[PDB]
């Protein structure tokens, strides 16, 4: 039962600007992209906003400090762009650059390792207006945004990731609809996941020029995908799955300079005409993956889709998300036997149950507590097997606004009281300094 990671092993929680901060508008700061979307009726559950979140743009200082408490190692964390660039590009907002100094200066003070992700969805207004993803300037735009980051806080922060799910920000942003800024055309959809490749190459190239001794990544949600039969159909519908959903979508590209073979055969049309001129750009050299993992699916061709999701009789979250351990294993294994990235972090792994504050005034949570210990053992056997794993972050260090699902998934490690901005720190959060302390599970 006992399983130690190597020496060095990095521990962290990871949070995102939007889904935590509260204050979208505050010291001169634009608008975001997701302050209009969750304004707008309908898009979010119960209407809820970020407008407050977890108030942490003035409770900071109080949340790092239970990191400290925990002894958790390293904190990722997102930049809100226009918190930095009301307008995307030019004007600097001094205000803004000052709050995150405070918190990189405080998180270095404690001895914890600061994760800085450039983007993790909270576009400026202003740039949206002028097309955001779909527009390829964009390219440039991100590279100016990027460059001021690493001007401002590169000689303290030594470990970035350019794009949280860049998938995500594409698909269900631009196709679906489902996520700011709410569009539903498939043509955008593909035009931003180039442009999504395009900046984020911009950015390292931008980092070689700017930071010294630093490393930096891109962050990519994954499913485990499995086949409901073994039918020839359904053993190439986890194919395209894997190819357009997990990370090969933007590492082949990036390792390889073209999309994977699938979704050329599907997606070729929405691309636009020359794409292929870009890649040579896009294969810049990055220095690790990070890969989120939260849920395994069973996936059959479904001519009336084409590949349709078979829900399993399987234990699940309170987002209904099937609970699959093996399947951070299988992802692990995986990214190194098609791309071997000399090295890969879980940048995200984590639950939404359905969190009870006890009498004792307490938040219990075994469950939350069995998912990740279940996944964390899954890791383990990834690294036996060698796959240069080089650290953990679990989602997420606070409850939070869940985007569309608003307020009502909880995510924490730590609870927070949303009429009080109260946090109380779950037995899940104790468990995870224990982690934490015997730098595995006993
Ligand atoms: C049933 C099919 C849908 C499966 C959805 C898979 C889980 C989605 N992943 C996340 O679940 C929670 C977490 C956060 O939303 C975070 O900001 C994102 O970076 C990341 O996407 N997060």
């Amino acid at each position: 039962n006992v399983k130690k990671f190597p020496e060095g092993f990095l521990w962290g929680v990871a949070t995102a600007s939007y889904q935590i901060e509260g204050s979208p508008l505050a010291d001169g700061a634009g608008m975001s992209i997701w302050h209009t979307f969750s304004h707008t009726p309908g898009n979010v559950k119960n209407g809820d906003t970020g407008d407050v979140a977890c108030d942490h743009y003035n409770r900071w200082k109080e949340d790092i400090e239970i990191i400290e408490k925990l002894g958790v190692k390293a904190y990722r964390f997102s930049i809100s762009w226009p918190r930095i660039l009301p307008e995307g590009t030019g004007r600097v907002n001094q205000k803004g650059l000052d709050f995150y100094n405070r918190i990189i200066d405080t998180l270095l003070e404690k001895g914890i390792t600061p994760f800085v992700t450039i983007y993790h969805w909270d576009l400026p207004f202003a740039l949206q207006l002028k097309g955001g993803w779909a527009n390829r300037e964009i390219a440039d735009w991100f590279a100016e945004y990027s460059r001021v980051l690493f001007e401002n806080f590169g000689d303290r922060v030594k470990n970035w990731i350019t794009l949280n799910e860049p998938w995500v920000v594409a698909i269900v942003g631009h196709l679906y609809g489902v996520h700011a800024p709410g569009m539903r055309d498939i043509y955008v959809a593909f035009r931003a996941v180039h442009n999504l490749l395009r900046a984020h190459a911009r950015a390292v190239k931008v980092f070689r020029e700017t930071v010294k001794d630093g490393k930096i990544g891109i962050v990519f949600n994954n499913g485990y995908f499995e086949p409901a039969s073994e039918k020839e159909e359904d053993i190439r519908a986890v194919r395209f799955m894997h190819q357009f959903n997990n990370y090969p979508l933007f590492l082949n590209p990036i390792y390889r300079g073209d999309y994977p073979e699938l979704v050329l055969e599907f997606a070729r049309e929405y691309l636009p005409e020359n794409y292929k001129d870009d890649m040579s750009e896009i294969q810049e050299k990055i220095d690790f993956v990070g890969l989120n993992y939260y849920s395994g699916h069973l996936v059959k061709f479904d001519p009336d889709a084409k590949v349709s999701f078979v829900e399993r009789d399987l234990p699940k979250t309170a987002m209904g998300w099937e609970i699959v351990p093996e399947g951070i294993y299988w992802i692990l294994k995986k990214v190194k036997e098609e791309y071997n990235p000399p090295e890969v972090y879980i940048t995200e792994n984590g639950a939404a149950f359905d969190d009870v504050v006890s009498e004792d005034g307490r938040v219990h949570d075994q469950n939350r507590i069995d998912y990740l210990k279940a996944h964390i053992g899954q890791a383990w056997k990834a690294i036996q097997e060698g796959v240069p794993l080089k650290g953990y972050f679990v989602w997420s260090l606070l409850d939070n606004f869940e985007w569309a699902e608003g307020y009502s998934k909880r995510f924490g490690i730590v609870y927070v009281d949303y009429s009080t901005q109260k946090r109380i720190v779950k037995d899940s959060g104790y468990w995870y300094s224990n982690v934490v302390k015997n730098n595995g599970l006993e």
